[PDB]
């Protein structure tokens, strides 16, 4: 699949809002994905023990965390498409290392939407929406992609 140039600069004008806390939204992002699907918590086991909303929001290292990976995804939807480079150790990483099922990719992408939904009404309208879902599902089909050629199914 592929998106036009209109669809990535909704994307990135929504992503630009992001931005200007990547903190605050890393950390709206992951409290959403581990209180709506408390699984995905299990996967980290520096998180795991967390037990409360308000011992997530309280975690410095769940902060950095969240800086981290909005970094990286930041860098890959910037490559508008061009993300093979960016992918392959983050493909790596999560099938060899982590083992993250492509399951858990979609959860994280529906708490990503939900943040961006309820952060950014006025730059996150129907047609906005839909482009950051078609960029999220660019992304997870090419890491499924990866995936397989690293040898796991997940
Ligand atoms: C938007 C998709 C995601 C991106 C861009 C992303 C990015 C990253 C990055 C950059 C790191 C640090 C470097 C590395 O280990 O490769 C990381 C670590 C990790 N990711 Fe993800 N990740 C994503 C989704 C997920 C999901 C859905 C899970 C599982 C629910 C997950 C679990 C992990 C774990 C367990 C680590 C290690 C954390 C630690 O122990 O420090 N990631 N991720």
């Amino acid at each position: 699949m592929v998106l036009s140039e209109g669809e990535w600069q909704l994307v990135l004008h929504v992503w630009a809002k992001v931005e200007a806390d990547v903190a605050g939204h890393g950390q709206d992002i992951f409290i959403r994905l581990f209180k709506s699907h408390p699984e995905t918590l299990e996967k980290f086991d520096r998180f795991k023990h967390l037990k409360t909303e308000a011992e997530m929001k309280a975690s410095e290292d769940l902060k950095k965390h969240g800086v981290t990976v909005l970094t990286a995804l930041g860098a890959i939807l910037k490559k508008k498409g061009h993300h093979e480079a960016e992918l392959k150790p983050l493909a790596q990483s999560h099938a060899t290392k982590h083992k993250i099922p492509i399951k858990y990719l979609e959860f994280i992408s529906e708490a990503i939407i939900h943040v961006l939904h309820s952060r950014h009404p006025g730059n996150f309208g129907a047609d906005a929406q839909g482009a950051m879902n078609k960029a999220l599902e660019l992304f997870r089909k090419d890491i499924a992609a990866k995936y397989k050629e690293l040898g796991y199914q997940g």
